[PDB]
């Protein structure tokens, strides 16, 4: 009598009754007379476990997986199906009463792409992954427990495709217990972090991503269990230190989104260096509150700290103790920036410049033996230069190709420190003339770049100004 | 209406959205709107000739190519983004129905340095130039044939 | 982490990549581990002089300043390269903070010549005419002021 109702209910289904009227038009009438003997199947199959028919009716009451097994009974992969169809029995069955657990079953199989995945899985004969992963999941649900939170993240990890099949490779590798390692490590993190939506936002978005998940499974592989609770552990203290601000906690998930950040972090957070990170974000939320909310200054900030070398080398530098140093520079560049104003074309240079890791290296070099105001007056001059360039947009771009190259920004700043100043303007504005001269001939333009862009003769020219 | 279709495609990407607010922001009203009454003339120029504006769909839908032309409109060279693209269109136009050609085009043109240098040779009114050399690669274009291989040298040579 | 981020850059270079994994195949792989660690050494007896750290990226990148000090640590000369690195430390140390004498060091030292003659004056136990010399450099950069002129001059001169 279940069988009929369970019938009734699919057929009374508007798409189901579409679907069907296409498939008895185009001939496959004994396609879906097979399903439903494979239904009729499964329901004998089922039994007495109620709770198997009730999911069932679930499954079957959306149209699209019937869509999907009607396609898949099609091509004679029924006994498919069926195996499938037995193997869900066999996991619901020794789950026993765990109604979470029959709840996430009755989530993740009415998903579509997680049915046509577990069905490919079980055509090539590989149904013990299957079952293996079931286990997995009702073992992690069952250690959840009295968590909701946890099992709320789960939940969601398990209904992204792309960790689901991640988590179905590495248990047909045989990683299994890599992966119940994973999840302790996810329950330390979910206790550590309690009620804090913040934390408890930045996991639930980081986690997400597949290729910090992979990451994560690629260290607690290696049996590095300590790294990963540290790493856990150093963002709450991001987290809980950042306060109310909403500019740092962005960049906070931005960087920790980036995959090559969260291996930099790891690979700091194992050798015991720990407390420099704790400085760095530190450091980071001094910079931001400093730096207002003048946007072209937080977008330098974004675009200098996104950059992975320049991270390093802020780590690198606040690891020996020069944090001063750091905050510093963030101070002239701010400064610089504040004199811009609105000038777009001049902004464009501090972009350009800033982005170089080697510049950027040479300018904490600089500030750190309290040269500062040679860095200072070295952009004032490049805004009087630029200031001064108005509307010839040649003499821009020779001026973008030729302030990116290391040595002769280091050469500049040479010019600089010695008290010279005025010389290295008087070169700029006779580039300026050789522009003018040159006038829209490119080749004399072209000679011109040959022979500003390298270092020895760009030496040798401001030494005949 | 594809003039508002661009718009929202535009403005979906992200990165756009960020540097649209940013130069609202920073008091350059003007400038977003000069760049959107050049992208609704150069739609208005293509007409009936879908392939360009899909084309135009391409370009102004990469970050790079997207802010290279906001900050070179900034500074009053509005004039050398319509002749711009007034001269791709002649190319599109005498290119013809070789979508090989096109597909050459839409790989170069995305390339935000070609961009650049090409706004630089139309800038300094040398437009005739720039035209004789997308020429010069319809004519190599027709004259490899299909030979991928060839054509395959040709995109990584000129890339 | 320092002596991290010199081994990456160091082994990033191609010929000092050949370099060592020539010396890997002829069964001299103790000659390049104590090169290394002689590097590790030298870095850490620098200490907070992020000065000296530059010029020991600089000196060790170059490639055939390399090769010499491989070769030197061969033959059982591992001292005399130590002892070189530290007078260039000391001349650095007492050198001050005026950076165009530090910019005349990085220019001599990164010819190989140079430092091929200064490790053969440290070998023989005149290790105080080096550090003498450099006095004279730093004495005669410091007397020459602001005159780019001399200090051009006395750059070829030295070189």
């Amino acid at each position: 009598m279940v069988y009929e109702r369970l019938k009734e209910l699919i057929e009374e289904n508007p798409e189901i009754q579409e679907i069907l009227e296409l498939w008895k038009f185009i001939g496959r009438e004994d396609v879906v007379e097979k399903l439903f003997e494979v239904i009729k199947w499964a329901v004998e199959e089922g039994g007495n476990n109620m709770v198997f028919i009730s999911l069932l009716k679930e499954i079957l009451s959306n149209p699209e997986i019937f869509e999907i097994l009607l396609k898949w009974v099609d091509i004679g992969r029924e006994d498919v199906v069926k195996k499938l169809f037995s193997v869900i029995k066999q996991a619901v069955e020794d789950g026993g009463n765990n109604m979470v657990f029959l709840s996430l079953l009755k989530e993740l199989l009415s998903n579509p792409e997680i049915f046509e995945i577990l069905l490919l899985w079980v055509e090539i004969n590989r149904e013990d992954v299957v079952k293996k992963f079931f286990d997995v999941i009702k073992w992690a649900v069952e250690r959840g427990g009295n968590n909701p939170k946890f099992l709320s993240l789960l939940k969601l990890i398990l209904s992204n495709p792309e960790i689901f099949k991640i988590l179905l490779l590495w248990v047909y590798e045989n990683k299994e217990e890599v992966v119940k390692k994973l999840f302790d490590v996810l329950l330390y993190a979910v206790k550590e972090g309690g009620d804090n939506e913040k934390f408890l936002e930045l996991l639930k978005e980081i986690l997400s991503n597949p290729e910090i998940f992979e990451i994560l499974l690629e260290w607690v592989e290696e049996n590095k269990e300590d790294v990963v609770k540290k790493l856990f552990d150093v963002i709450k203290y991001a987290v809980e230190r950042g306060g109310d601000n909403e500019k740092f906690y962005e960049l906070l998930k931005l960087l920790l989104s980036n995959p090559e950040i969260f291996k930099i972090l790891l690979e700091w957070v194992e050798i015991n260096k720990e407390d420099v990170v704790k400085k760095f974000f530190d450091v980071i939320k001094w910079a931001v509150e400093e730096g207002g909310d003048n946007p072209v200054f937080y977008r330098l900030l974004k675009l200098i700290l996104s950059n992975p070398e320049i991270f390093k080398i802020l780590l690198e530098w606040v690891d020996i103790n020069n944090e001063d140093v750091v905050k510093k520079l963030f101070s002239v560049i701010k400064q610089a920036v504040e004199d811009g104003g609105n000038n777009m074309v001049f902004i464009d240079l501090l972009e350009l410049i800033l982005s170089n890791p080697e510049i950027f290296e040479i300018l904490l070099l600089w500030v750190h033996i309290n040269r500062e105001d040679v860095v200072k007056k070295l952009f004032d001059v490049i805004k009087w230069a630029v200031e001064d360039g108005g509307n010839n947009m040649v003499f821009i771009h020779l001026l973008r190709k030729l302030l990116s190259n290391p040595e002769i920004f280091e050469i500049l700043l040479l010019w600089v420190d010695i008290g010279r100043e005025e010389v290295v303007k008087k070169f700029f504005e006779k580039v300026l003339e050789a522009v003018k001269e040159g006038g829209n001939d490119m080749i004399e333009i072209k000679k011109l770049e040959e022979i500003l862009l390298d270092p020895e003769k760009f030496e040798e020219l401001l030494l005949e100004v």
